[PDB]
């Protein structure tokens, strides 16, 4: 049951709602650069940012899920999603979300969101969703 | 796209979000009772209430669906259907939302959300769901 304040600030913080909840998605060109797990600090603050604004309004549970694009090893595009996810965690946990509310997936090339036969839409599938699970 | 309060409202209604925007489905056994398009009494009085829920915080535009299951000739389905979900546009008129701004169709057998061997899958695929258009 999220408020309509709650809702307010997801939206404003630049979420939209899917079909396990509130999605903001952030592509890994945006998130990191042309580094592996290490964040832009510019990307960094302005998570730091969007944690403190869910927190204000008693948000405190995160699902965060990574994804690469299917060039290359599915294992190793495996643990750098994972590595990946675990990068906006840890800004998660030192803005003050409790390391319990915050779950933490690497999906690699599984669940695209664009069209790996294109340059551009691999680029797309690179990502980091920053989730808040509701129903 | 829609505003907090209004998505706070919908939720509340028992609306959810689906791939063509915010549906919220009701049994034909439930609204129709043993009539053809005729609402029994009772089902009418609760779609008033939805309408004018959605009409306190300007929600003035719906898609209004009628669906069967898969038994019977498939051309009656289809106008049972729109029937339906036309006696519910009634409703919604009627209620004080612009006729202008309600959309009927009957899709007849063509859309199931369930399995039509069993009495059960059949019972839900009998339904008139109301659409919040969205993103």
């Amino acid at each position: 049951g999220l408020s309509a304040e709650q809702i307010a600030v997801l939206q404003e913080q630049g979420f939209e709602l899917r079909d396990e909840g509130w999605e903001f998605g952030m592509s890994s060109k945006v998130l990191f650069g042309n580094n592996l797990d290490r964040l832009n600090p510019d990307s960094r603050n302005t998570l730091t940012k969007i944690a403190r604004a869910l927190l204000a309004v008693d948000i405190d549970k995160v699902r965060l899920e990574g994804h690469t694009d299917n060039y290359g090893d599915e294992g190793y595009n495996q643990k750098l999603s994972e590595r990946r996810a675990e990068s906006v965690a840890a800004v998660f946990r030192e803005a003050g979300m409790p390391a319990a509310n915050i779950e933490v997936r690497g999906l690699g090339m599984s669940k695209p969101v664009a069209d790996n036969k294109t340059r551009a839409g691999r680029s797309e599938n690179r990502r980091v969703a920053i989730i808040v699970p509701a129903e």
